[PDB]
């Protein structure tokens, strides 16, 4: 079916839930082995949320190349995103050491350090220009170059520089800061703007390493923000743009990193958002 009446149609039929755990049935089974070893334990925030051996990005060193990050592949639309949990006390060298070595241009955060009164993430980057961050453990420095506050997102400048060889590289970290505590936003309209500011900065173009995109676990908002990206680029490169289906584009994502979107109004929200999105990519 097309996407807007078949979204009317689960609306008056009242049937989210069923259409939900219907893709969690079919949602594909890998082994995340290197997850699960002991060594790895203080790695992950969540004991349920894991990268798949398959897909999972290593680190570029010897002793443990581990990090919860997962590489998804678009083959069609040909877009990359790498989505990963919000970084931990001990896995924030980890985390910058990830953006260098996969030569991300952006970095894309859709949550706030503190949220239901407890710590969703570290803070990983530096909050004034003159107090920079250097990690020692794997031998990053960090400093923030400018910000520019909105009243639904914030757009920072960051300079990270790989103290072994002194090359550096400029960093845009955007970041969401008005998704609420519960639910979902009840209009997609100021995430569909920030989705289009992430584009216009270049930031998910080939000339560019994948996008690093985070929230707390990296699997419920962090899904619908590359699933909303991809569908509506779709829609743009086929003859015939009702044939996009959004329960086939989240299935094969799927493949890549377990649980993308969470709850039925996180599947809700985001076929919102492709509909409301289609009408402005033309009028
Ligand atoms: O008939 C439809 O459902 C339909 C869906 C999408 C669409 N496009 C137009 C071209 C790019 C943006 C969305 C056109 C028609």
């Amino acid at each position: 079916m097309e996407m807007e009446k078949e979204f009317e149609q689960i609306d008056k039929s009242g049937s989210w839930a069923a259409i939900y755990q219907d893709i969690r049935h079919e949602a594909s089974d890998f082994p995340s082995r290197v997850a699960k070893l002991p060594k790895n334990k203080n790695r992950n925030r969540y004991r349920d949320v894991s990268p798949f051996d398959h897909s999972r990005i290593k680190l570029h060193q010897e002793d443990n190349d581990y990090i919860n990050a997962s590489l998804i592949k678009m083959e069609e639309a040909q877009r990359s995103y790498i989505l990963t949990q919000g970084p931990l006390p001990n896995t924030v060298g980890h985390f910058w050491e990830m953006v260098w070595e996969q030569k991300s241009r952006g970095v894309v955060m859709l949550n706030r350090v503190m949220e239901k009164g407890s710590l969703k993430c570290a803070q990983y980057w530096p909050q004034k220009e003159e107090k920079e961050m250097i990690f020692e453990d794997t031998n990053l420095k960090l400093t923030l170059i400018s910000e520019d506050i909105k009243s639904y997102y914030t757009v920072r400048q960051l300079e990270l520089e790989n103290l072994t060889t002194q090359e550096t590289r400029e960093i845009l970290h955007f970041h969401y800061t008005t998704w609420p505590d519960f639910g979902v936003p009840e209009s997609p309209a100021s995430f569909l703007n920030f989705l289009f500011k992430v584009r216009e900065s270049g930031s998910l173009s080939p000339e560019h390493g994948p996008v690093v995109v985070h929230c707390s676990a990296g699997i419920g908002r962090s899904g619908t923000f590359c699933l909303a990206d991809t569908c509506l680029l779709l829609m743009d490169k086929r003859k015939d743009p009702s044939s996009v289906d959004i329960k086939k584009v989240l299935l094969e994502m799927r493949k890549f990193r377990m649980g993308l979107i969470q709850t039925a109004d996180q599947l809700r929200f985001s076929y919102l958002a492709v509909i409301e999105g289609a009408k402005f990519i033309m009028g």
